[PDB]
This record gives C-alpha cells, structure tokens and sequence, in this order.
DNA sequence: TGCATCCGTGAGTCGGAGGTAATAACCATAACGGACGGGCCTTGTCAAGC
C-alpha cells in the first residue's frame, strides 16, 4: 500500500537524522525457514499457473460449448512439475541411511544453498561466520 | 587531463556415490522408396572316367 511507502520514506529519512535502528542481515530474526510444505505450494503455484493458461487457450480457442469439466482439466503440468521439485531440486536429496543417528541428522539440516538462497560462488566469509544469535538455535 | 564507472579475467589436487526432462491443429494428394517376386547367371558340391 502506499502508506507502506510513506512509512518506509519516513524511516529512512528519519535515519538521517539519527533516529531507528539498521538491521544486520545474517541475524537469525531476519531469517527464516522454509520446510517441504511452502517449496511444495510455491511448485503447485507454478504448475496451476500453467494449468490455468492451458484452460484459458482451450476455452477461447472453442467456439462450440456444452463442455465436460474433465475435457479443459490437463493434468500433466502439475505432474511435471511436482516430479521436477521431487527429482531435481537442491533441496530433495538422497538421504543419509547408513545408522539411526544419520538418519536422524539427515532430517534436521539447515542448508542456505537453493533456489531463492545463495551460490556457493557468492559464499563469502561473514555468511560462514558465527553469528551471535546463533546461540541455542543453530 | 584526473577521477569515477564498467567490464572481463581469475579463484588447489585426487577418489567414491548417484544419475535426466518433464505442458501445446488437422486434412487431401501425389511423389517417393523399401520390400517382394521371377530371370538369368555365377558359384559350390557329388559322381563317374582317363
């Protein structure tokens, strides 16, 4: 909204003025983890997206009316794209069996690689470092 | 003519395993070409003879 705008102008030209506090980027308030069920929403939005352009083509192209709902339905976008996250995604691994206590571990890593998170080529010192509010939590 | 901005160039060596991509008109009509079938010839064994 434009009153986001006006507030975040507000505060940027208030820090001028010594007044508010910068953020820090590696702090763990200003991070977030993203499990199975939002890279599986944010996949299932991609793959309806292309559904729908599919059924919108099929219903300007027809002229003749009178349709099945299972004849505009194609599902093989949305097949294609939950076995793409399934197979070949950074994040879908082949899993650590070798004992229990791996298994365990397997299942409870944080990694900061991935689409939408970083490139190891872009993976400086202070993203490596320790950070203090790392304590407890990581 | 000096300083700011931009772009291209690099960033250790071996070994193992898993492992990829991922959706979208339809119809006539003639030209083309591989397959299949007889014809003739070339070729490869039996068999008797000096």
């Amino acid at each position: 909204t434009p009153q986001d705008i006006l507030a975040a102008i507000n505060y940027l030209i208030n820090l001028e003025f010594d007044v508010g506090t910068t953020d820090d980027i590696d702090h763990l308030g200003n991070r977030r983890v993203r499990s199975v069920g939002e890279l599986l929403q944010n996949q299932i939005r991609v793959g309806l997206n292309r559904l729908e352009r599919i059924i919108r083509e099929r219903m300007t192209v027809s002229e003749s009316d009178a349709l099945t709902p299972a004849s505009l339905v194609n599902p093989k976008p949305l097949v294609a794209a939950i076995k793409e996250f399934f197979g070949s995604s950074q994040l879908s691994q082949f899993m650590d069996q070798t004992n229990p206590l791996a298994e365990l571990t397997h299942k409870r890593r944080i990694s900061a690689l991935g689409p939408g998170g970083l490139t190891r080529e872009r993976a400086g010192f202070a993203v490596r470092d320790i950070h203090p509010s790392h304590h407890g939590r990581i």
